[PDB]
This record gives C-alpha cells, structure tokens and sequence, in this order.
C-alpha cells in the first residue's frame, strides 16, 4: 500500500514524528531523510514491532528517499531561537522547502506534500509555486499542515471550562472536542481563528471567552517562553502532525476521519468549493487559507465551508483581521519566488 | 486514575518518552523531572488533547514532582559514547539511580519504580540496596525495563523468517510476536536470552536462529554503531518503556495484560516463586533475573517460571552463561551501596 517520506527526520519535531508514523498501521514504508543522522534514527526505530519497513538515507540521497513515495511529510527548517528575526526564518526556511519540493518534484511528483516548516502561511505559497514552475502542481496534493492550532484549540476549551465552571468541564474529554471547536486561517497569532461551533459553549466561557481565543493565538509564543528562549513546539507538533498524517492515511483504505472538520491550509482557486471560500471568507482573490477538507486517496478534492457559515460578530472580526495579514503573508511568498 | 513522575525526561529517551505516556489514558497526572529543560518539555505536552495534567519540574523540584506519584520511570542515565570505559559509564549512572532513588524513598516511597537507566543488571540492584537501607523497599514495586529486548527478539524473528522463508515471514504480525519468543536473563549482549516458545521457528530459523539470537543480544551495539558513536538506542526504547509501563499503568485497572509473558528484571528473593526461579536457573543464590511477571494494581506479586521448565540444550547453555555473567554485574552494583 503506501510510502511515506519524512524529509527533515532528524530534527526536533521529525523525530517524534518519525516515531509516531512506525507505529502506524497504514504504512508500510517509511523512509526518513535529513542532512544528517537519518540513518541512525531508521535503523532506531526499524528496531520497533510494527509492521512497517524504516530506513532513513543519508544526506545524498533524497532520491531514494522519495523513490515511489505516496506522502512526504516536511519537517525541515528552522525553528525559532534567539538570535533570530522572523525575517532570518522566512528566507532561510524558503530555500528549505523550495530545495525539499524540487527534490519532491522531481523525484516522486504526485506525492501528498504535508508542509510542517514554518511560516506556513508564506511558505505553502512558496511550494506551489514551486511546483507549478515545474509543471507538477496538482492543487489536491500541497496541504499546510496547521493541525496543531486545532490540538490547541481542543486543549485550551477543556482547561479554560475547568476554570470557569469545573461542572461542565467534567464532562469534556479532550480527545473528542474537535466536535465542538474548528480552526481555521492561517498560522501564526494574527491568522488563526478558533471557531467554537457548540455555541452554548462560547457563552458558558463568558469572560474567558476572549482568553481562550488568545491562546490558542499564541500557543507559539508560549511554548516558546517555557522552553526559556532556545527551543519552540517539537514533542506537540510531532503529535499533531501524526494525527493528520494519519487522516491523510485514513483516506487512502476508504474509512471515514476521525476529526469532524480537520483543516488544512490549501490552494482555493485549484479546489471546490475554493470560490464559494473566498467569498465567504470576504476576499475574492486569497489564494489559500486553512479550512476542513475532504480527502480521498490521501489528496484534497473539496472545502467544506460549512464553518463559514453560522459566524458571530465576534469571528467576522477574527476572520477580517486574519485575511489582511494573511493577504501580506501569501504575497511574501510568492514574490520571494516570482 | 495514576501520578505518574519521569526522572531524566529531558533525554534522548526521556522526551519521546514522555510524548507517549502523555498520550495513555491511565495517566491522571504527569510530572516530568532532570537537571534541564523540564518545564519547557512538559509545557509543549500539555498543549496535546490528552486527559492527563502534564507538569514538568525544574532540578530543585523533585519535591513537587514526586509528590504522590505512584508510577515513577527512570530514563535518567548517561548513555554509551565513543570515550567511556564500561567502569566510568557505571560510576556515572550508579550515582544518579542512587540519587534519583533516594528522592523516590523520600518523597514516593509507594511508587512503582520503573529503572531504564543502564546497566540495568547493576542498577537495579543499587536502587534495591538503596530502599533497603533507607527502610522504605518493597520487592513488588522495583523492576528494571528490559521490554526492548522482546521487541528486538519479536522484530529481529520475522525479519530473519522473511529472509529464510518469506511464505512464512509474511504470515507474521511483528506487532503480537510476544506468543511465540519471549525474552529472559539480563539486559546486555551476554545475558539476553531469546526463548523461542513455538519451537518448529527454530528449524525454519535453521543456521539463522545462532545469527538471530546474536542479533538480540547485540541490538544495543547495532544503534550504537549505526548512530556513528554519537548516540544510542532512543525513540525504540521510548516505545518499549512506554508499552511496559502501559501494562503497569494497566493492571491498575482491573485489565489482563495485552503482552504474554510480559518480563521486568526484579529481586528473587523478594518475590512469589522467586525461589522456584532460582533453582529453575542453577543458582541458589542469584537475586536478580528477568522473567515473566504477574502484575496486580502496578506490583509484581509472582514470578511465572513456565518458560524456565522446557528449554533446549542450547537455551540451557544461554541460562548458563547469562547467570554467570549476572552474578558479577549483581555484585558489582551491591557493592557501590554496601562499601
Ligand atoms: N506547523 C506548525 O504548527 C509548527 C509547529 C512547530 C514547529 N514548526 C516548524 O517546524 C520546523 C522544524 O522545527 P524543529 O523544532 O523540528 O527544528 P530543528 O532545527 O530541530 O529540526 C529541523 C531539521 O531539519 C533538518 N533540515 C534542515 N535543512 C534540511 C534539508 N534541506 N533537507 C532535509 N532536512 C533539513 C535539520 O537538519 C534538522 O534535522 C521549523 O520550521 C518550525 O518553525 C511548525
Ligand atoms: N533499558 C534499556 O534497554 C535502555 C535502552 C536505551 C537506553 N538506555 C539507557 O537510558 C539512559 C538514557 O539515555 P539517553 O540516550 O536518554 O541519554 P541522554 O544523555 O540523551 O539523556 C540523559 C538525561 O538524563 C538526565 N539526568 C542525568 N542525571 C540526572 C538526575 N540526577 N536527575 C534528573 N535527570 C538526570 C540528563 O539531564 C538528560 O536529560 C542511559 O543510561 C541509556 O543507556 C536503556
Ligand atoms: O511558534 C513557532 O515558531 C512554532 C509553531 O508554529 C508553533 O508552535 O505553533
Ligand atoms: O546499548 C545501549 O547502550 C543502550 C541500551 O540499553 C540498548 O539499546 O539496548
């Protein structure tokens, strides 16, 4: 059944996603690559009882890495630091994913290209265009992996009703809140906008409404605090990663998603339901925006915009904030590149 | 229902590690504990929608991190790098279970003490000999994780069928190999011991099943190696700590354990059929083995012999030299306590 790479295995998110992905039952390759280390890490987890085959390949070989690939995670990049602007990040991580994409483009072109690299909402852009300058752009196959802001989402509605109101967050169970919130946007904390659809629920926050929202917002910056400067969200990510790689998976053995309104951030004008998007996101030229998918044999080949829909006030504000800087972010990337 | 405490949660085992005990659902609490880098790692898992309250600690903390956990694993160690003599690696890691083990008869003297740390055939006796002397052990509750050599033994079997026979190979689920090899002794080259239960593996296996018992034994050296000295054995061991502490966390809870002849390396003398092992093994005296453990509410309460009773004479010659070698790595580790 299906391949997947992982390019930028080594790293402190690509290991525990390495991990992760040999303990799922869906594949049956999994080939790690970096510029270091990956042959190690293969054979580490290859030791592992699962029925898939790990190699990883070291730095010379990507091709054999992505020979007969179905799905390429991208891991790669680098994480923020100290001494480093947002600015140093987007172009360093530009050449990054350019590389790793004409590398994919080549080497297995059809591939189900999974961005982790941050800024997601600058280099997806910088991917597609990237493939399309090759001829081997399918709008289906180029996901930006924001799964993460959902975790958080989920996450942050159980802790923030414990607080308010240890009554009704008793009966919350973290795994399944993604019936009662969806993230859409962009990601990073001007871009993301955590949709609650139990609306009873946004009430019941009441004045820690507006708290929750801003943190799932930041949910960066915070990790990045706690880890005391040097390091960001590695051990989450990695999670967060997995399980959409796993919807992903899912879709290639015909089985339904587990998340109700897993949202991944994709090419609108290439998609259905991409022009309806647009408009009801209230810009009718954005090229991308994180919003819940149909998927079939592991590509996108519709938006479901149903959470556009029943807005608050309070969200079409989220949802206007966000496409102005979402409209800069898409324009840093293809530009770098056009 | 279970606190749960990670004791060196910041290393190459221990972040992975903590990842996946994050993610059990027996966990209520989980505190994360080292000398770095702990509260950043345990602020990144709390972010993942798991019911656990995950809190990591910063070195001076191990008060608040121990604080009625009942299930503490240790992955805290130095691990194996291309300077260390055997004897300096152990100084290392003999002060740092002794340490780390204090703290637990300090703060935690209940907990289930899980030790990864290497070498476990010594270390898990100065962390005995350690509760011994502080009054606070209790035979049920110290176990050296040995899980990775089963799921080396479970996944070096099929691979080597495959390449013998690959209508057979192909018919195996590597995931539920513990029916059919289960892995006893000590953790080290010469005291793992592969018993291949379902013995007409073992005449496919051929003159494989030499090739495939060394594979077992010399897991840790291939990693080692092909990490190009730099590194050992991390994200398998977290998978392998993390299922045996699952079936730990599981039998908490009213629940049959999902790996058969699940092993752990503890104290004989303290333990149901204890003495049964030691004759079973040739050493009288020997107070250290890993063997198929009974597990009620997070305790070992009987050692099962079964696998001990039918052995070949080859398996017998494994026993031998395993027990010889244990003896010395036993003592070696009694001593660093008992001086
Ligand atoms: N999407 C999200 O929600 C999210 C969350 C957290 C982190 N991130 C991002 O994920 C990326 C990785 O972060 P990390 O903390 O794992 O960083 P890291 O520096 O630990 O690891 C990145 C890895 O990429 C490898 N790499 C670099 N260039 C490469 C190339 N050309 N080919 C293959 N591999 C290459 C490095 O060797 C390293 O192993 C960063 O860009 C970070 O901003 C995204
Ligand atoms: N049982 C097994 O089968 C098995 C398998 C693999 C590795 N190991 C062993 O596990 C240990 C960990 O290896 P690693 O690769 O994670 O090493 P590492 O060096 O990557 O990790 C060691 C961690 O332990 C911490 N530590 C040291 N002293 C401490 C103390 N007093 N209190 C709290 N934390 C402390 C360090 O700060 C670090 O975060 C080694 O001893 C290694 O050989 C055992
Ligand atoms: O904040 C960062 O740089 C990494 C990230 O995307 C996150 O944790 O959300
Ligand atoms: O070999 C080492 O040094 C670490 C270890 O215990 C293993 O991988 O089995």
């Amino acid at each position: 059944m299906v391949k997947v790479a992982i390019l930028g295995a080594s790293g402190g998110v690509g290991q525990p996603l390495s991990l992760l992905l040999k303990l799922s039952p869906y594949v049956s390759e999994l080939a790690l690559y970096d510029i270091r280390a990956a042959e190690g890490i293969g054979k580490d987890l290859s030791h592992i009882n699962t029925n898939s085959s790990c190699v990883g390949y070291d730095k010379d070989s990507i091709e054999n890495t992505l020979s007969n690939a179905q799905v390429v995670l991208i891991p790669a990049g680098v994480p923020r630091k100290p001494g480093l602007t947002r600015d140093d990040l987007f172009k360093m991580n530009a050449g990054i994913v350019k590389s790793l994409v004409t590398a994919v483009g080549k080497f297995a072109p059809n591939a189900r290209i999974l961005v982790i690299s941050n800024p997601v909402n600058s280099l997806v852009p910088i991917a597609v265009e990237t493939l399309k300058k090759m001829g081997k752009f399918k709008p289906g196959n180029v996901m930006g992996v924001t799964n993460l802001d959902l975790v958080r989402a989920e996450t942050f509605l159980v802790d923030y009703l414990m607080l308010k109101n240890p009554k009704i967050g008793q009966e919350q169970d973290k795994t399944t809140m993604h019936r009662k919130v969806t993230v859409i946007g962009g990601h990073s904390g001007e871009t993301i906008i955590p949709i609650i659809t139990d609306k009873s629920l946004v009430f019941q926050l009441d004045k820690q409404y507006e708290h929750f929202i801003h943190r799932v917002q930041f949910g960066g910056d915070e990790i990045v605090k706690a880890k005391q400067g040097a390091g960001s969200a590695t051990l989450s990510m990695a999670f967060a990663g997995a399980k959409f790689a796993e919807e992903v998976l899912r879709s290639f053995h015909n089985e339904k998603p587990e998340t109700e309104s897993l949202s991944a951030f994709v090419y609108l004008p290439g998609l259905k339901n991409g022009k309806k998007a647009q408009q009801l996101v209230g810009d009718n030229s954005i090229e991308y925006f994180s919003l819940p998918i149909v998927l079939r044999n592991g590509s996108v080949v519709s938006i479901d915009t149903s959470v556009l829909e029943k807005l608050s006030p309070r969200e079409e504000q989220l949802v206007n904030t966000a496409v102005k800087e979402l409209r800069k972010n898409i324009e840093k990337g293809k530009s770098f590149i056009l």
